[PDB]
């Protein structure tokens, strides 16, 4: 095997070709850099841009103006730990399809039209995996793909242990190479492509689509800003039971079906550490 | 923004003063200093010198007697990691309405009453959150605040990462300092006070008033000792999900109400690390 | 109370000996080692010698055709940390009772009837926990024995933080001393033992038994590998949620029984830190 990380056209993919080097990517590595979608550096830019002023410039009033009661990282501003700040490690802020918390018109105006490609490509490469799997879930693509996102948007004025996600696929665009993930048994670097946006496949493609697709462990080495974008199963997503026994998931269900509720539990869980 | 912690005479609140003062307490830091409740170091010091009489003196055939068979730090003695002992880092004791382990008759008097005062005054500074804020609990005030409480009396001969807490109220009482919170964006210390408890806001009480009370983070920097009180709520308390999902809980539950334990799940879960 | 870990016959228990000494381990230690079950030196060295060759020798190609997609050490390979590789600090190669992932018919003859004999002989000794503590588990004992078990054999080129196992039962095969357990309020040794297998109860028994039976803390300090089999009940395993509560679990469940599935969520949880 080459421990190449592949770069994948989703218009080429959605044209049907590359089937079997898509295949056997999904299997094998499960990650890929996606071209051809929409998401650039050129509409990375003024979402950046405005944010970074947000965090360097914004008062402590118009940050508490945009912080949830409670510190889920879940909407709005976040400092986040690893005298001073818990803000002098990192800084976070994030956003989905409503409930949103916005420091400005400008920024909201901004910061929508990038959620709002960031998720159009989310389910398009999702469907794509889908499709070359062969998998129909549980009450049809398209219920299964209109679903509970959520972006985070993390400033670094390990930076992250090993894990790997439990999303369906994660997006992630970024400003020595930080981001790592294991590819044939080995770390290799993940930087940045003007061009391009990166896929991680997470542990719902796996069990969706009955352990077709690898969900690949992945770390930050130690300024540095990334968008990460989870496009994450609603809480009634149900599958099979033995199925998910069958790739590697060491469930404790009774029963024939479960839910994503039933697995997980009541509160989303964005990722998992092997130890 | 003062970034300074506020105290409130229990007494006051309770005659109907200082509601704007407390509310926008409650919202913009979510802790105070609590006078005027039946809680001071008078009241601390028969129990605190008896327990630290147990962790010295007491031998372990004695610590055995009151030790749980699993160690859950629920009820009794725990030794509490970070040749030798896990009790060389921490020795903790425990206790709750029910189901106790005490080593003595004269202990079992001065826990016994120790806890009543706390518990006492935690319902009383809950039922005003409450009130302050317009909330009636489904099922009514009373009914939520007869609950599952939790006291642990820790001893030292970071020592606690950043978290919040997963209560409805902590109190708080102690004898550099230790203890430090995130107020106004900075660490802001919070001294022992011979004459008030030390209250932080849980999540729960950001729950049950849809958002008007923040949730702190808090952190322990490093001899101490310190009584930590979590009031904490029946696994059958129910509230709203789409409500929930508006004030920055990432929650995974479908349909419109949950409980406590669809939330959490079936074992409590007293602090949560952002991180 | 001596401080030594004790050394049964599994035989002898089985014939009704020894009863009182047996009751008195289980309360108040929590573990002992196990002679007369079919387990030693003898019955390991075939099943580790081919498990090290694999680890070693061992290709990419072939390490990840008995690699599951989702690395969640239920079955087959496993990099497992603490340029490069997870590899590096330590590798796991794990099974059950079916779908396995073996990477040819010799090492699936040897590690079928390796795991076989643990099976057995984590059964019988469970058996004999039940018995002398006069336990009947709901749908009675052959039922709750034929369970859900786990076998991970670790290669190491703290290890291992403290922590209690949340098993029935556990037994450990091994190859200064590394495994230390709390006995009598300090850590003791657990070397290896040619002739014999270390067990530990774990919480389930803990629960099982009523509070007969302690779950006792242990950690890994700082080449070595060892055989861990965990014994795990069903997910619709029942017990009573008041007497859960009278020996130490802080349970949040409404009403009077529950299930194993209730109480840890729908994935297994093999250990739990007090911390
Ligand atoms: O910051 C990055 O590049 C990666 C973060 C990541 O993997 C995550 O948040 O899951
Ligand atoms: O020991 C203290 O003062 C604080 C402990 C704390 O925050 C907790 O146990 O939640
Ligand atoms: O490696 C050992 O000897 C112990 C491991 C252990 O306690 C566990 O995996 O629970
Ligand atoms: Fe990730
Ligand atoms: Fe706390
Ligand atoms: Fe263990």
């Amino acid at each position: 095997m080459d421990t190449t990380v592949p770069t994948f056209s989703l218009a080429e993919l959605q044209q049907g070709l590359h089937q079997d080097e898509f295949r056997r990517c999904l299997r094998d590595k499960g990650l890929f850099y996606l071209t051809d979608c929409g998401l650039t550096d050129t509409e990375l830019k003024s979402a950046k841009d405005l944010v970074i002023d947000f965090f360097e410039h914004g008062s402590e009033a118009e940050k508490r103006a945009v912080t949830s009661p409670v510190p889920t990282m879940r909407r709005g501003f976040t400092g986040l730990e690893s005298t001073g700040s818990y803000s002098d490690y990192s800084m976070c802020y994030s956003m989905g399809t409503a409930d949103n918390l916005f420091p400005s018109g400008d920024f909201e105006r901004i910061w929508t039209q990038y959620f709002d490609r960031q998720y159009t490509a989310s389910r398009a490469v999702a469907r794509e995996v889908l499709r070359a799997t062969g998998t129909e879930p549980d009450g049809g693509v398209e219920a299964f793909l209109d679903c509970e996102p959520l972006l985070r948007f993390r400033y670094f004025p390990l930076r992250m242990a090993p894990h790997y996600d439990l999303s369906m696929v994660t997006l992630i665009q970024q400003t020595f190479v930080s981001l790592q993930a294991e590819v044939g048994g080995a770390f290799t670097d993940l930087p940045y492509r003007p061009d391009a946006v990166l896929v991680f496949c997470g542990a719902i493609a796996t069990l969706v689509t009955g352990g077709q697709v690898k969900a690949p462990r992945h770390h930050v080495a130690a300024s540095r800003t990334s968008s990460v974008f989870f496009l994450r199963p609603n809480a009634d997503f149900t599958f099979s039971v033995p199925l998910a026994r069958e790739c590697g998931f060491d469930v404790s269900l009774d029963g024939e079906t479960a839910t994503f509720q039933d697995w997980i539990g009541g509160n989303y869980v964005n990722i998992r550490r092997t130890s």
